[PDB]
């Protein structure tokens, strides 16, 4: 027992190959920033991706909300994944039954489990949602964060309801690789921790989105990377305020490393 | 709360629009059978809601299952939901914080707000996740079904969860008409009660579904609504068996009408 680098972890016995592949890349970059790109057209979620690519350990994204969508896209951003060395995030949310959500994960117009490293999944369902799910990832090699915790005022992702998470994702830890929580919620160190809602400044916005800022998020709580999307979007200077949330994410972490 | 028909719920105070339309068909057509066309084609989805149109009150979709989606497809399954007169409900189980949700609601591929008469979402988030659906929906005069309680074993939608959603529905009246529930939560009569988990026996499958009949959901424990899938859709005729499904959850309603 004792904290862990990215570089370690990546090569614990009980490590998935999904994360295993994302730690190495993130001590080699030294960054553990996931910048959410939450874009309505291709070509600016492709110029996104190449201009903060070397700044970024991930980028996530909703498929779902872009306006020309094709499989070609994802081949290109790939493309893209590969040369700058981040991983895909589709942040889909699967919720519902295991029959409904292995052919929403593998098949219609999406196909996101083509092209996606990972993908999140709420535990409301049971956990039929991963096992669902899990047939169509190990065959690709795919991993799986649970949503434990959320950002948004009101959440009912608290309590036993995220103690339920964590135990779903230790049972099904050839698939499950993390979670999407607010703040480290286990003590395995083979679980990743994706921490969205984050942004230097204190705040929110007037949908129930609230803020905290890298240094609270993964110096105080615990949690490995940080998710911004609006914290590095909407400023005048993108690549700039990417740095800035890369170096402020990786000195809290060196800072709890020690 | 004494037991009344679909027809004079119709003519309910704050009765939603939408909520007001879909009652009134039910009492015209006699069926409060909802659907459940998860089919991969267009063709199929479309010669369904053809033949089972007159059989059902509801049409509910997975559009992101859908191999060959198009704009174009929804338009005649619209034309096909006027003719034969159900409602079109787009099984999204939106699930994000507000800004996210109203951009999956309105945007993308789908542009699901264009076609969808429903949408349901998850209570997890928090009510921002109604507040970003709100406002795309409001100006249409679409309505939202909150999902209560889940069919799957294993579901964390009980206890406080169910109560906060029955909350959250009664604070936004406004937009949500009703539940996705495995019986009725709430005992105001404007707030629908649509319940998947159904199929005349009592079983499920291998990814956790569990099924329960159309006399116990509706008669027993109060539902309104039955939605079915593959009771219906694995059968060798299908239109037989929306028949069978309608008249089983019809009859049920009449028995606790009294
Ligand atoms: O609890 C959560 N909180 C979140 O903010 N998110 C996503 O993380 C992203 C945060 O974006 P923001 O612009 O930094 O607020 C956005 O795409 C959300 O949908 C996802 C979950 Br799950
Ligand atoms: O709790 C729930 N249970 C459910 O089964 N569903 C959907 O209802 C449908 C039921 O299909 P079935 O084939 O009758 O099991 C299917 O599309 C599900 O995704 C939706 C919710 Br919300």
């Amino acid at each position: 027992a004792m904290e862990l680098s990215f570089g370690a972890r990546a090569e614990l016995p009980r490590i998935h190959p999904v994360a295993s592949k994302l730690l190495r890349l993130m001590q080699k970059k030294e960054t553990n920033l996931c910048l959410s790109a939450d874009v309505s057209l291709a070509r600016e979620l492709l110029q996104l991706a190449d201009a903060l690519g070397p700044s970024i350990c991930m980028l996530k994204t909703h498929v779902d909300i872009l306006n020309d969508f094709t499989l070609d896209v994802m081949k290109e951003l790939i493309t893209l994944a590969k040369c700058h060395e981040f991983l895909i995030f589709e942040d889909r949310k699967f919720a519902d039954i295991g029959n409904t959500v292995k052919k929403q994960y593998e098949g219609g117009i999406f196909k996101i489990a083509s092209w996606a490293d990972l993908v999140n999944a709420h535990v409301v369902p049971g956990s039929g949602v991963v096992k669902g799910l899990q047939e169509v990832g190990l065959p690709l090699h795919r991993g799986c964060l649970l949503i434990a915790e959320m950002s948004s005022t009101g959440s009912l992702a608290t309590g036993d309801y995220t103690r339920a998470a964590v135990r779903m994702a230790e049972e099904h830890s050839e698939f499950v690789v993390g979670f999407i929580s607010g703040s480290r919620v286990s003590m395995k160190p083979e679980f990743l921790h994706l921490t969205p809602g984050v942004q230097l400044e204190a705040g929110g916005d007037n949908l129930g989105q609230q803020y905290n800022s890298p240094q609270e998020v993964i110096g105080k709580r615990g949690s490995d990377i940080i998710i911004v999307g609006r914290g590095i979007i909407s400023a005048a200077d993108r690549l700039e305020a990417a740095e800035m949330y890369r170096k402020a994410a990786w000195e809290a972490y060196l800072s709890r490393l020690g």
